């Protein structure tokens, strides 16, 4: 907000598979 | 989104296979 207003929102989505052996 | 109201989206696939003997 100043004395426009900009507003965000953000959405991180992060799967990680994983395998060993 | 300001007070025009940018979006942006991301999607990033990484890979890393290794082996060791």
């Amino acid at each position: 907000s100043t004395g426009n207003n900009t507003i965000d929102n953000g959405k991180t989505v992060n799967k990680s598979s994983n395998e060993s052996n």
